[PDB]
């Protein structure tokens, strides 16, 4: 008459402690009917009365299986002793391990998304990752990886990784996490972009390779906008300008500094806002509909330096070699792009 429908989870550490959840039918009436009749093979599973749902759910903590001479076992539930139910599938006792952390280094401020690779890392009912004794904020996990977020470090250098899965304490001295000095930002070249953004900016600083996915951010017109970067080496990365296009306002022809300009690099929050930055945003080009002469304004920057918009006229999906004046775009071939700007 009693029947088990599902077990969750299906694997657990051999040391025990797993909170097994047994869902079924006719699972007794009161907690006394099943308080002593739940076993995982030879191992006792102690039910928790607070999470016992009458005739439907039995939550029990699995005991120690360190001396059990078996790898998996069926779950037996005895109601009161004749009428008992056997689990449809088997519960597996495993020994979780890990062999790699990626990335193995990151800023001292923390905020680095790390994935610890190993075996049986999805076993049990809870998990807790620690680096140097501080909690790595758990995000998710499967059988081969645990994704968590590093905490701020005490001092730069290596730090041990310890994982807790119920009563199992996983360690590996060959797998450490190296806290590095926080990256710094020195200059942005060129120090300007257009309203639609999307232009390539060369950012130079220190320890840039210690952050896997740095981003660039700008606050303008009451709106925050972001864009992606790619690190080339510890002192040089390339970003795309955030687009500040919004219906509240647009930059003037002479340019205006954004309310904020900065970078998102893990939890190095001092880089979020560059206060003394003179970065300017300029208007988008204003074009209008056998050489072709596309006329318009805001084509060249009002500040003549070493840089100018890298235009591309994709007529026929083929770039044309072009000469650019203040009011001239010239194609010489037998749809207009500039960073994130596009117009025909
Ligand atoms: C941590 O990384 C730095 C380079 O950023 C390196 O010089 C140092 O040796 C590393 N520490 C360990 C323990 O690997
Ligand atoms: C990084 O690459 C840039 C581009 O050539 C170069 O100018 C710079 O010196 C490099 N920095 C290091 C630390 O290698
Ligand atoms: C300008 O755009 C063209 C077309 O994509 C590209 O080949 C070229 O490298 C770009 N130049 C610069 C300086 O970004």
């Amino acid at each position: 008459d009693p029947k088990i429908l599902k077990l969750s989870p299906e694997t657990g550490p051999r040391q025990g402690g797993t909170r097994l959840t047994i869902t079924g039918e006719n699972l007794g009436l009161r907690f006394e009917d099943v308080r002593l009749g739940v076993h995982v093979g030879k191992v006792l599973c102690s039910p928790v009365e607070s999470e016992y749902i009458s005739a439907e759910q039995i939550v029990c903590e699995i005991g120690d299986a360190s001396t059990l001479r078996a790898h998996d076992a069926l779950v037996e539930v005895c109601v009161r002793l004749h009428y008992r139910a056997l689990s449809p599938k088997r519960f597996t006792f495993v020994t979780p391990t890990f062999y790699r952390v990626s990335p193995s280094r990151g800023p001292l401020s923390g905020g680095t998304w790390i994935g610890i690779e190993g075996s049986h890392l999805n076993a049990g009912s809870d998990v807790a990752v620690s680096i140097g004794g501080r909690p790595c904020s758990f995000s998710w996990r499967n059988s081969r990886e645990i994704r968590c977020l590093t905490p701020p470090g005490h001092t730069p250098g290596s730090a041990p990784i310890v994982i807790n899965i119920n009563r199992a304490q996983l360690s590996n001295p060959e797998v450490k996490y190296n806290y590095t000095e926080d990256p710094t930002i020195l200059r942005i070249d060129p120090e300007w972009s257009i309203n639609s953004g999307g232009t390539l900016l060369t950012v130079t600083g220190t320890n840039l390779a210690t952050v896997r996915e740095p981003r660039i951010r700008a606050k303008y017109g009451g709106i925050e906008r972001e864009n992606s970067c790619m690190v080339y080496n510890d002192t040089t990365m390339v970003c795309r300008a955030p687009s500040i296009d919004n219906p509240k306002r647009s930059p003037p022809e002479l340019g205006e500094r954004p309310d904020e300009i900065g970078f998102i690099m893990d939890n190095v929050r001092t880089l979020l806002v560059l206060n003394s930055s003179s970065f300017l945003y300029y208007p988008d080009p204003v074009l209008e509909p056998s050489p072709l002469i596309l006329k318009g304004r805001n084509l060249l920057p009002p500040a003549p330096g070493n840089s100018r918009l890298n235009y591309t006229v994709l007529i026929g999906s083929t770039p044309c070699i072009l000469t650019v004046s203040e009011t001239q775009l010239l194609c010489e071939a037998p749809t207009v792009r500039a960073g994130g700007f596009e117009f025909s």
